[PDB]
């Protein structure tokens, strides 16, 4: 089970509006507003594969409700530097 599923507090949904605002950027549904990040939040743990396996990072999933449209959102963050990317935001995607 790589996969945890984490809280929607804060953090997820700031994990959210990033999403949304790279989602912004991107411009694949246009100017979207973000609303909030529902569950379930998915948390993958990535990992060096030699060595002591140490943390590369993360990669979540996030359910974001965007001007009143649900998206998933995937999301990488760097482990030691926390620098987010968007990986992929598709929508509008089914209640999970």
């Amino acid at each position: 089970g790589e996969w945890e599923e984490i809280d929607i507090g804060p953090f997820t949904q700031n994990l959210g509006k990033f999403a949304v605002d790279e989602a912004n950027k991107r411009g694949q549904y246009g100017r979207l507003t973000f609303n909030k990040v529902i569950r379930p939040c998915m948390k993958k743990t990535i990992y060096e594969n030699e060595g002591f396996r140490e943390i590369k990072g993360y990669e979540y999933q996030l359910y974001v409700i965007a001007s009143d449209k649900l998206f998933r959102a995937d999301i990488s963050e760097d482990y030691k530097t926390r620098e987010r990317k968007l990986l992929r935001f598709d929508g509008p995607v089914p209640p999970p």
